[PDB]
């Protein structure tokens, strides 16, 4: 088959993110029209290999900030395919920044949501920007070569 | 004496989004720089005059969903300026989004964060997408006419 | 008070597509929302004057064709909203290119069609490209300042 | 050798247009730059299964016209190259919007011409548009890993 | 009587490059379509009043680096039209990058040339992205309502 | 590996940019991530064939100019990532303006300065639309696949 690079678009701030975000990663690494080794993941691409976590004085840092900023934007723009992880419950301002960024760069942007939430309702925006909304467990087979425009089948508010 | 046109890009869904709208709307009407009547209100241009808060049938109504997405869009792209009321603790993913659609179409974006919040971390995404950030205090004496990049005097997370 | 300019896309090439013209250009000479002086008609910018039907010496000139494709592309660019005059049963693939460029370029997209076909089935992607769509009658009290999205009240093939 | 993915931009509406989709789809199925099972058909790709044929009555169904706009427009941005089937003498005004979209998205914009109508005069709009203008003889050949610019060598009015 | 801003695109380090740009101001400053006092400078808004030259240093500040590439993209963007004082024989590749952001933007692309050197042979790409080029004498009364396209009388390299 | 196509941006003018040029050329060669085959070489997609240098009477041809132009746009949208020989002695408008295209069509922009030159002060707006910029002898190993935000370790005036 042929394969798309994406950009890992999820935050991982909380249990939920961090377990869509595991879950989803996996999903990817089972679907074969993905190129997941090529593809950006924020979390592995810090900025100078420096943790944010383990030293937190980076976050008044404006040289850090503008590289990292950066760094997603072309992660974004230099990949395929805009793939957003998201929790209705706990949405995210990055991402949704990133969304519209994806659509002014022209890509397919398509987010994904876990079962235990698919139908639940997200912000009017996020619905609009996206090509396509599908649950967590669609993302194994989905065809990244074949990507189509369709309606998220839930709420909007 | 020349007016800019806004975006009038603000949550609605909390307390302290009330409040912050509240005042940046009071804001907007003394500042001489601003065409307050021209500007675009998402709140008062939703399809058919419908706000799902007040009328939850149209929550699953794709069309009203698809017009109101759309002449939030037109609003952004026709008007000469992006502002973004921003509470830090409390950060909308729908403003994020339109913060990137108003990026993509070239518009000063404006961040205006209530004066009790101004120097809070925000996200880093909205740290980078905005031209400039502001306190509430200051957006009546701010000159459209003559806007200028400059870094949030506050964290990024 | 507050005037915009537009690009006036229109065909010139049918007797319905010349009354539609006259109609149009004489309600936007009424618009007190438009400055119609400092807009653009393609018919009095084409290169040197020409007119590939009163001179059809140019139609295989490169040079003339380079320079009227790209004064017409600046006219969109330079303007502040996009006006289509749109007969149902003769539409117009120049304009249909205009439309998409417009729509890149940022632009209101209006398309006005006569009353008497007001309604007639019009291409997809004209009703899609639009963000408006209203009669020769509405033309010279539209609203040019406060421009928002609708849905045309008629049929697509 | 790479293989492209194109968009099939070509009418479906005449005698004429029929021939000529029928002869650049043989082509593109013969021409090994080309990955034609992962490009965009857009009349393979009818919203929900639902022929506009067979229930003509989704032509007042603004999410059907919604959702195929979005498709087609999907099916360009996500896709390497469009293609253009074109008609000198039908001109298509959908095709033109396409055309436009295209050049928004960085597209390479392929013109294709029955050999029988190639010089004929197209809009200079069209002319303009295209990276290049070919004719159907030559689309099985044609190297989509090194498309070039060049003029229609053609008359456009 | 309508007036539009412009971005000030001009190169400050050779004598010519100073001279041309002390002419191009004083014209602007007797145009009556140019509202100058809302204009983009680039050198009245380095940031925090540094400039380079006069405190070498801020040569390796990434920080001033990033916040002064940033508001020269900002002054662009947010002014109607985009100036570019040119010398064929010291062409500047600031102005060059400059020119292709407004056109990516948008805007009229004027260069204005000494009247010494109008003629003289300037860089295809300059000769491409312009929309316009003219000699210094005519800036002073330059209609800048009715930007049209013209190709500039003299030659390339 | 995966390949990516670049678009070669590179003077040939002086002495050091054809030293730069035969360096890059070979870097190009030698690195297996990039298809230099399908990449687009300025100097060898000359309009018709036809050589400035034998003849140039067609520097003041309007029609070599126009194809001339648009097939270095085109081959700078058509292929994945930009590339730009950079001399910071020879600064060069023409790739400037390309830098700004590439820029606004998306591409990953990747300044390559000679190992005797890298370190010496370049244009910040040369600085700013760089995604990073790199010494001529790590070119053969940069992976294109995984390109990478970075500022320049060097002066920016
Ligand atoms: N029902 C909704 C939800 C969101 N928004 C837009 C306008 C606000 O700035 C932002 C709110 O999330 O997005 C809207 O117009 N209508
Ligand atoms: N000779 C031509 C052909 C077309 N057009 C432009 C302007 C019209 O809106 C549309 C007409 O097809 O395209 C033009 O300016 N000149
Ligand atoms: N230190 C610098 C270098 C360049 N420029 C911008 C503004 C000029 O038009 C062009 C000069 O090279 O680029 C700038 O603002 N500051
Ligand atoms: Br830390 C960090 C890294 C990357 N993207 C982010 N968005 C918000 N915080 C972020
Ligand atoms: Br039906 C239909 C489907 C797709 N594109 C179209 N353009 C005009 N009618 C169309
Ligand atoms: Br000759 C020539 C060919 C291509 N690009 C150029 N830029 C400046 N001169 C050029
Ligand atoms: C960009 C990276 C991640 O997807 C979000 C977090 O807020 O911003
Ligand atoms: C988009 C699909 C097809 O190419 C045209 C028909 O008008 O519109
Ligand atoms: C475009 C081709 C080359 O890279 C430069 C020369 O000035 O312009």
């Amino acid at each position: 088959m042929p394969k798309k690079t994406i950009y890992f678009g999820a935050g991982w701030f909380t249990d939920r993110q961090n377990k869509a975000y595991k879950e989803a990663m996996e999903a990817l690494k089972e679907n074969p029209t993905i190129d997941l080794e090529n593809s950006y993941v924020p979390l592995d691409n810090q900025y100078k290999g420096i943790r944010v976590d383990e030293h937190p004085e980076y976050l008044h840092d404006k040289v850090w900030a503008t590289a990292t900023y950066n760094n997603d934007l072309n992660g974004i723009k230099t990949n395929d395919i805009m793939l957003g992880v998201y929790i209705p419950d706990e949405e995210d301002v990055g991402l949704g920044m990133e969304l519209g960024y994806a659509l002014s760069q022209g890509k397919y942007v398509l987010l994904v949501i876990p079962d235990e939430d698919y139908g639940k309702p997200i912000n009017l925006m996020s619905w609009g920007v996206s090509d396509n909304v599908i649950k967590m467990s669609q993302l194994k087979d989905f065809n990244f070569n074949k990507p189509r425009f369709d309606f998220y089948e839930g709420a909007v508010y």
